[PDB]
C-alpha cells in the first residue's frame, strides 16, 4: 500500500475527494472521503467516523441536503434508485473530524 | 380562427397578471428556440419597457443559473424568441 503520498498526481476516481479539517485537537488535518455507490433504495451507510455523533449528524444533513437537491446537481439521476457508503480516511492522524 | 387539455407544445405557458387597469388578465408566452448564440428577442410585450425589462433580468438570471435547471444545456448556444399573446383583451402586462 501507499504511506505519505498523501494526495497523488493524476486523476483520482469518481467518489474520491480529499478536505482539510479542525480535528477535535484544533489543529488541521487531512481526511479522504471515499464514496462507494451501487444500486439500492437511496440508503446511507457510514465508516470510518471514529463513531463521532456530530460527524454522523454532519453525514446526516449533508445527504439530506443532497436528497432534497438531487434534481439542482445531477439533472435527472435518482438518488433514491442508488445506495451509498461513505468512508473518512484520515491521514495525518489529527484526530475525528 | 382557451386553455385546451394537454401538454401545449414545449415553451408555451399561460401567465395570469393585473393589468395597467388593475383588472386580472391571462395572457400566453411562447418560446421558440433555435441554435443560436443566446440572443433573446420579444414580441407582443404591447411595447410595454417594464415587461421588457423583466424579461431581461429573467434572462440574466438564466444565463446566471442555467447549469442548476437544465442539467447542462447551454443557453448561449441557443437563441430564443418569445411572444406574448393576450386571451381576455384586458390590457398590457
Amino acid at each position: 500500500q501507499g504511506g505519505g503520498g498523501l494526495i497523488p498526481e493524476g486523476p483520482a476516481k469518481p467518489g474520491f475527494l480529499y478536505t482539510i479539517g479542525l480535528s477535535n485537537k484544533g489543529m488541521p488535518g487531512l481526511y479522504r472521503l471515499e464514496l462507494q455507490v451501487t444500486k439500492g433504495s437511496g440508503k446511507l451507510a457510514t465508516s470510518g467516523l471514529w463513531n463521532s455523533s456530530s460527524a454522523k449528524e454532519q453525514v446526516k444533513i449533508a445527504f439530506d441536503y443532497f436528497k432534497a437537491n438531487a434534481s439542482r446537481i445531477s439533472g435527472g439521476s435518482k438518488v433514491m434508485e442508488h445506495d451509498f457508503h461513505l468512508h473518512v480516511v484520515e491521514l495525518q492522524n489529527t484526530g475525528p473530524l
